[PDB]
């Protein structure tokens, strides 16, 4: 009995073996930059969105997925539906998610269709989504798949460090968070249990903010063994595996895992940007 | 052999039979005053000599938690490694002294496996957390493991509760931020938030349809309950705690479930007639 459907928004990453396996589908987020309107999906390439990014003046925008084609991705073979999706403190698409839901029900009756909210992004979608499929796969039942996914997610830890934070800021993600001092300062950001984002730490330069991530990680992870560390990086593949040597001097993990970051990721965490999940 | 683990669970945590015949649960005992009577809340104390006090007291009933010295003595022990479980830290203290307990037991002792337990919860929130480490040490977890699975179990733990006689939770200062009710006879559901303060989740008019409003909201919020172990706490109406228990079978099929009378702390402040619920 595999008669399940994980269906992600578009901000979470699929690694190759996901894409491969059938059983992932994304919910592709909207991007708007000036007079340019886009559609995060696998034909949108990253170095296009990035020459867009920087020769833009403005900033650029996005929207979550609409209700509508949350339920019709709901309508299908598969008995058991978990949804993925950003933050609910960051996006629409949780709430989307949800009423998509609700439509559907109104549509076509009950269906065991469980919404996730990440309180996270990027790969804490896609760490999730993997839990989903690791769940299903030791024969849990539904409500089983649920309460397990969910405990991961209170598990579950986000931490990013980026060279451009205006994207975030201006588009009201960042509020609270105290913005200028020395010029090559780097805040070690990350989230929070409700899935806000605040500051964790802050260095002088890229490599000592990196050294400084890699210790908050190591400060709040518990059971590293049975866990899976996920890295996405945006154009920055290098600085990613320097990141995960120096995760793997502070504590072991069952494995771990770099992709390169999505639409939604790219526009957000912009060029050179790192994100770490455990 | 010594005990491989010890639970501690604050006095308002009631232990079922099964619980007080085993050596692994071990309460820590809050204080009660009732005008000029102070009471230990331990087994020693009758649920009817309680509420006939409270019966004749014009004075609100006063509760104290338990000091961090009780606490630490409580963790000093054969048992090798120690399990905390307290009422909601935005309700009590209790909390604050067991973590202060522990700090206090590291720096004057040998380095020791202490885990306190905020169970953002009251009455059997906190046995079945208790409950919930004894599964996990069964399942042979380590300590960071049996920590981990149960905090996340608490962050799915729900409460819900229903009184006939709000005033000591209000007197105390527990309900801050509820608007009370004039006074037909609507009865306000009452349940947790996931902070662990007190909010109202429903009302209804009479206590007939209230428990049926209660059973509503303990159905709806309920993951996987097939799994799950559901208690009832009551003050003195046994009948009552047995009508829940058939609504909420009515809407949903649980592992199992039990029915305790409130601690000497549970009775303080659901008061005569009170039913609690959690799962
Ligand atoms: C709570 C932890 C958040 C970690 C954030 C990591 C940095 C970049 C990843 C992309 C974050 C995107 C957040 C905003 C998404 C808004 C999409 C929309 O609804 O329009
Ligand atoms: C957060 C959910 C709370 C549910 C409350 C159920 C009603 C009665 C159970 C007893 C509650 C006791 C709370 C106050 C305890 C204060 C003890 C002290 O003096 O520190
Ligand atoms: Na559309
Ligand atoms: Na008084």
């Amino acid at each position: 009995d595999m008669s399940y459907k994980v269906i992600v928004d578009s901000c979470g990453e699929f690694t190759p073996e996901m894409k491969a396996d059938g059983g992932f589908e994304h919910v592709a987020l909207g991007i708007q930059i000036e007079d340019t309107q886009w559609t995060d999906d696998d034909s949108l390439k990253q170095e296009e969105l990035l020459l867009k990014i920087a020769e833009s003046t403005s900033c650029a925008k996005t929207s979550c997925p609409s209700p509508e084609r949350y339920m019709e991705s709901y309508h299908c073979d598969a008995e058991r539906i978990y949804v993925v999706t950003l933050s609910a403190e960051l996006s629409g698409s949780y709430n989307s998610a949800v009423l998509g839901k609700n439509l559907y029900e109104e549509e076509y009756g009950e269906k065991q269709i469980h919404v996730f909210n990440s309180r996270s992004a990027s790969v804490g979608e896609t760490l999730i989504a993997l839990k989903v499929q690791q769940c299903e796969k030791a024969g849990m039942t539904f409500e089983e798949v649920v309460e397990s996914v969910e405990c991961y997610i209170e598990e579950q830890h986000t931490y990013f460090v980026l060279e451009n934070l205006d994207t975030l800021r201006k588009n009201g993600r960042l509020t609270g968070i105290k913005s200028a001092g020395a010029l090559n300062i780097k805040p070690i950001m990350g989230s929070t249990p409700q899935g806000t984002i605040c500051q964790k730490e802050k260095a002088r330069g890229m490599k000592k903010a990196l050294v400084k991530m890699a210790d908050c990680v190591a400060a709040d992870v518990v059971n590293a063994g049975d866990k899976i560390l996920a890295i996405a990086h945006c154009n920055c593949e290098e600085r990613a595996k320097e990141v995960q040597r120096l995760l793997k001097e502070r504590f072991a993990v069952k494995s771990s895992f770099i992709v390169d970051t999505s639409g939604i990721s790219t526009v957000y965490a912009n060029d050179g940007g790192i994100i770490v999940v455990v």
